């Protein structure tokens, strides 16, 4: 059955402004690293953004929901700095929800990414940047902006949002988040 407005995915009251050029339709991750459907999630959006391809602009934005997350945001803003996400985030992933390493300090994060390759100096250099911190702010922001109460939540073209909170199973969002998607291609949304 098709996607239902207003249980399967939610029309923002406000629509925020899309970054995404005419074409592409916007596609924002709101998630957490210490969020376990943000983890289990991982594997479905990746293979599923990068069948988009050219169809899409799709983005993550870490979330902290309390201040004990902060370090995560910078993370997040730090390992894009040194360009290197891709590669080592799954073994970021493992450490918070597998090994019991939370990262959740500066020092135990640049030990961890030290034992995958990043320099320390480097990635803390990156984490005390000024433009890390201006992510991270942005990032906040942005939580406040589209209105983000919980992750992960699918945003597309900054006007329908979706998630496990309104789908109950990630599958439920991955297939929302198709729907929305050429909902917005055809016009139709």
């Amino acid at each position: 059955s098709a996607p239902v407005a207003g249980k399967d995915f939610e029309v923002m009251k406000s629509p925020q402004p899309v970054s995404a050029p005419a074409g592409k339709v916007e596609v924002i991750e709101f998630f957490w690293y210490g969020c376990p459907h943000c983890y289990e999630f991982e594997p479905t959006i990746e293979a599923w953004v990068k069948k988009q391809g050219d169809k899409i602009a799709f983005k993550r934005v870490p979330v902290a929901f309390r201040d004990d997350f902060v370090p995560h945001s910078k993370l997040f803003y730090a390992l894009a700095a040194l360009g290197v996400s891709e590669k080592v985030t799954p073994a970021v992933f493992n450490a918070i929800h597998k090994e019991k390493n939370y990262l959740l300090t500066p020092q135990a994060q640049a030990d961890f990414l030290a034992t995958q390759g990043v320099d320390k100096k480097k990635f803390l250099d990156a984490y005390n940047s000024f433009s890390v911190q201006g992510q991270v702010k942005q990032s906040a922001e942005l939580l406040k902006n589209y209105n983000i109460d919980g992750v992960p939540t699918i945003v597309v073209q900054g006007k329908y949002k979706t998630g496990p909170a309104y789908t109950n199973s990630l599958e439920g969002t991955a297939q929302v988040l198709d729907f929305l998607v050429k909902q917005v291609q055809d016009k139709k949304l």
